[PDB]
């Protein structure tokens, strides 16, 4: 849910910041509070926002 | 020798962003790229930036 001049394509979609990883399956960004909740909520693999 | 380490900002001390957790002992902010490694490199007690 991002649009109207976002100016930020490297941060959690909900917090909009404090995130450096994006779920490969969900194709969405998640902050440490979310990335850690997912990897703990079950079994998921996320990649770093870097190249 | 003794030095002051305070940071009112809420982001990694190195990346300066993409962080939502800080070590209580080191009193430093770390991003998902550093926090994940920190907990995997050693055992430290950190808390979420939320409150
Ligand atoms: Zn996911
Ligand atoms: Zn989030
Ligand atoms: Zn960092
Ligand atoms: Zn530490």
């Amino acid at each position: 849910g991002s649009r109207q001049i976002v100016d930020a394509q490297a941060v959690c979609t909900r917090c909009k910041e404090s995130a450096d990883f994006w779920c490969f399956e969900c194709e969405q960004l998640l902050c440490a509070k979310c990335f850690e909740a997912h990897q703990w909520f079950l079994k998921h693999e996320a990649r770093p926002l870097a190249e």
